[PDB]
């Protein structure tokens, strides 16, 4: 193989492969894209019980990386004029008109600043009807727009509004509009029967196979499944949006604009944004308990960093998804697994690889 193939294989073997034994992870896919060249490394098993090895067709759960597709869908709708980020949700979900949540705008929902939405819905909110009742009954707490609290309900409501503005269900927004515009072939909200043999099982801490059961309004927060080649195409689109037709190009660019700052992290749509180079500590700090689990006051931005990079983790207690890209270096990395790996390990391994790859 090419010298670049061998160099990148060695770096991934050195930095990602040891995580498999350390965390007893059945399967992993790691990809690098550099200058429109893709490098794919597959390890282990998609299904332990079937002894099916991970391969280029293996579909993994993206978990919280799904929010990047919700963000792209929102950027797409905004740039088609179907929504404005200054709108409020009751303009689209009419049952929310004349309720307190209709005082929060769509950008605030997308970027977690409503001031009273936690990581998850309350346990008793289990059905679509109950989600609507929850939002009708909601009242504000913190000054709207001033505090970031990472929140699945918040971006879930944003995704629902995006779908309503496009006159189709959220799963169809992604599967019929967004995924095709990004050139993705095996990315799904609902995996079809003809692809179930490619759909990796997840594994809990007892190494038992588990298959996600959907939660209400879950798809925009954590409901996307994809392959390594598709995720490398997605990173390519984020690195080279100018090469794509206007509607999706504008959508991608919309997700790259920082909207406010918390310490050294800038919150874009879905993506977290940093000045490049970001120190390893800066990247780790973005994943701290303080940032992920607690409210943090935001600061308006005067201007975005001059040179930028972006990342997004899955949940640290779910599996092992992580994506990162650096526009100036025309490079990005994707990691997918079917077993929990701490987010700090994902960030550290990707940092080592991207810092070592030759130009």
């Amino acid at each position: 193989n090419t010298p670049k193939d061998q160099e990148i294989k060695k770096l991934v073997d050195q930095n990602f492969k040891p995580l498999l034994e350390k965390y007893d992870v059945p399967g992993m896919a790691v990809g690098v894209i550099q200058n429109n060249k893709k490098y794919e490394m597959y390890y282990g098993l998609q299904s332990v019980q079937d002894k099916k090895a991970v391969n280029s067709s293996t579909i993994f759960e993206l978990g919280s990386v799904s929010k990047l597709f919700t963000a792209t869908a929102g950027g797409y709708a905004k740039n088609k004029g179907k929504i404005s980020f200054d709108d409020t949700p009751g303009k689209y979900w009419k049952e929310l008109k004349n309720t307190p949540i209709d005082q929060v705008n769509l950008l605030q929902l997308a970027t977690y600043t409503s001031g009273n939405l936690a990581l998850q819905f309350p346990d008793e909110v289990k059905t679509d009807q109950q989600v609507l009742t929850f939002f009708k009954d909601w009242k504000p707490k913190n000054s709207i727009g001033e505090y970031r609290q990472y929140s699945n309900p918040s971006i879930g409501l944003f995704g629902k509004v995006v779908a309503l503005s496009m006159n189709k269900p959220f799963d169809q927004v992604l599967e019929k509009t967004i995924f095709p515009a990004l050139g993705l072939k095996h990315s799904y909200v609902n995996v079809p029967k003809t692809q179930m043999q490619n759909y990796a099982f997840g594994y809990n801490q007892e190494n038992q196979p588990i298959r996600v059961n959907p939660g209400p309004l879950g798809a925009p927060a954590y409901g996307v499944k994809s392959t390594l080649p598709d995720m490398l195409s997605f990173i390519h689109a984020n690195l080279n949006p100018q090469k794509y037709p206007a509607d999706i190009q504008r959508a991608i660019n919309e997700t790259h604009q920082g909207r406010y700052q918390v310490n050294t992290m800038y919150q874009a749509l879905g993506w977290e944004e940093f000045s490049y180079p970001a120190t390893l500590q800066t990247l780790l700090d973005s994943n701290s308990e303080q940032i992920v689990m607690k409210p943090n006051k935001v600061t308006a931005i005067s201007k975005e960093p001059s040179v930028k990079m972006y990342h997004k983790t899955g949940s640290t207690n779910r599996f092992g998804t992580y994506v990162v890209f650096i526009p100036k270096e025309n490079i990005g990395l994707v990691m997918l697994t079917n077993k929990r790996i701490p987010n700090e390990e994902r960030i550290k391994a990707a940092y080592a690889v991207l810092n070592a790859i030759k130009k």
